[PDB]
């Protein structure tokens, strides 16, 4: 369960991937970037998209179980 | 599928929330912020993101 | 009597043409830079400092 | 005769004093000002906009003592 260093560097990564120079400038300074302990070779490409898509899906599945509900509520 | 514009809303909502006073003022214009938040609440790129880390530990407990 | 707006322009185009890529790019929007250049060359600040510090320079030799 | 510390350090400065704390902020880091040897307690507000008045009329009476010539030139 997520640390602030984590969302970071997701967050920092995907700046970079997404050619946002002047802001992941910005944040890796902001964020004190160099000082967080995370293997940025470990991290794979879109991790911050992937890791949301999964989240809005997770929440879809959470949602649709209690959908229909059953025959016998009341 | 979350599009760009959704991903920069929810990054440039955390970096105003979270205090990040020159990245928020940078991304804001990097991103073409148009410079609804009504329904995006507070700490929402964070509660997403630990929904997604959710999902990743059912794909890890396959 | 320089005005905000002509020191505002010639730090823009020393931050610019330093290199500083962040600086002049959110300098650039805080400033207003309405985001003649023709008439101000290259180096511009710097020319006009280094006659300030030779007039300065006038003053300590009174 | 002004090295880039010194237009750095004036130009920091006029930033601060003007409220341009985003620029500030990304000028710092940049023109890497903590690793310049300039003590910011002995540099006076406005110094780069007097400086730069004083440049002004500086070429100004360059131009003016040549401006009528004489009544002997040829």
């Amino acid at each position: 369960s997520i640390t602030s260093d984590e969302v970071n560097f997701l967050v920092y990564r995907y700046l970079q991937e997404s050619g946002f120079s002047h802001s992941a400038f910005t944040f890796g300074i902001e964020s004190h970037i160099s000082q967080s302990n995370i293997n940025g070779t470990l991290v794979p490409p879109a991790a911050l998209i992937s890791i949301l898509q999964k989240g809005l899906q997770y929440v879809e599945a959470e949602i649709s179980i209690n959908e229909d509900g059953t025959v016998f509520d009341g």
